[PDB]
């Protein structure tokens, strides 16, 4: 096969902010790498954790930079998208004072204005968070079909004169003009083995050196309605919260692709929570286990208790537990609403309780 490896710049962008961080390296300073994405980005299915793309990108920085001490940074989990990355990034990267983040959720999102939302919040609080990262965008691809939400996401690289690099037109050409068998480079079609690890993270370092060989845009008012750029997990520590069964998980993330913490556990019938959540747009994560059979449970929105929405906890996929992220009201009121969280099925035989990970609230950032 031959990729064509200019075909990988997706926007070129403003290159201000990644030349400037060259410039720190190249005067030996210490910078930190950063990652923010889904299991390809956590590094799935790489046969070693230095064989990821991730740690390619980062082995990239320190080779070409060795004067320079560089901190790598990997806030991948696995099957979860933006709408996650925006309520997690305070915690998860911006505490860690990154100078380079890669955005990698083009294969966890759906091509949908949603997404287009969620995304957009999470490159505005990124972008001018205190340490005014270099951004880069990546887009990955489905090789079963060619999709991803690049559509989506790249109408926000293009709104922010944001660097961006595809593999939906490069590596997946290869694969679709029969050069490169799918099995060579990913068993599932979604994740990359060590041999499409390689090859993502070559498309990147190619963009990287372009740049490194070769005053900022005024920040722009948002393209969507931006209303998920506030977005706060309300999880354990919450002090308005009311357990009635439902009971606080007291024990230690060793770190934070252990997604099933914080929370709150519950293994009877009308077991039940209320939470005080603020905003115009609530969300709830969840456990969906692949240890079956597992409880089913109902959330309610300000009493709303006919329009409950149904959290099953039974996957019917089988690849792994899911940290479920489900929509319950969006563009609404504006206002504290209450939320209850009640079990309504259980199995006598249930392999696992249910675990309510958060609930989120989210409204706009004001520009």
């Amino acid at each position: 096969y031959q990729i064509k490896y200019e075909n990988g710049i997706a926007n070129r962008g403003c290159l201000y902010r990644l030349k400037k961080v060259m410039d720190r390296a190249k005067a030996g300073e210490a910078l930190n790498i950063a990652f923010l994405g889904g299991s390809i980005t956590q590094g799935s299915l790489s046969s070693k954790p230095e064989l990821c793309y991730a740690y390619h990108v980062y082995e990239w920085w320190k080779k070409t930079f060795p004067q320079a001490d560089f901190t790598y940074i990997n806030a991948g989990i696995g099957g979860t998208t933006s709408q996650f990355g925006v309520a997690r990034a305070e915690a998860d990267l911006l505490s860690k004072e990154p100078d380079f983040v890669i955005i990698e959720f083009s294969v966890n999102d759906d091509s949908t204005e949603h997404f287009m939302e969620t995304y957009e919040g999470l490159v505005r609080k990124v972008y001018t968070s205190k340490t005014k990262p270099a951004v880069l965008l990546v887009h990955n691809v489905f090789y079963n079909n060619g999709a991803n939400a690049q559509l989506m996401h790249g109408r926000i690289a293009r709104h922010y004169n944001l660097p961006a690099v595809s593999m939906q037109s490069t590596i997946y050409p290869e694969v679709v003009a029969g050069r490169i068998e799918n099995r060579e480079i990913t068993p599932d079609d979604l994740h990359p083995n060590d041999a499409g690890h390689a090859l993502v993270a070559s498309v990147i370092t190619y963009f990287l050196d372009k740049v490194k060989t070769e005053s900022e845009p005024d920040y722009p008012a948002p393209l969507t309605k931006n209303t998920y750029e506030k977005s706060i997990r309300h999880q354990n520590s919450d002090e308005n919260v009311v357990c009635h069964g439902f009971v606080a998980d007291t024990s230690a993330q060793r770190d934070i692709t252990d997604c099933f913490k914080h929370g709150w556990t519950a293994s009877k019938k009308g077991d039940s929570i209320t939470l005080d959540v603020e905003g115009c747009n609530i969300s709830v994560q969840y456990r969906k286990s692949v240890k079956l059979p597992a409880p089913v449970a109902e959330i309610i929105v300000d009493g709303d208790a006919e329009h409950a929405v149904r959290l099953d906890a039974n996957f019917d996929e089988t690849w792994g537990d899911k940290l479920e992220l489900d929509t319950i009201l969006e563009h609404g009121e504006n206002k504290v609403h209450k939320v209850e969280v009640r079990l309504t099925e259980t199995h006598e035989n249930d392999a696992v309780p249910f675990y309510l990970v958060s609930v989120i609230g989210s409204s706009e950032k004001a520009h």
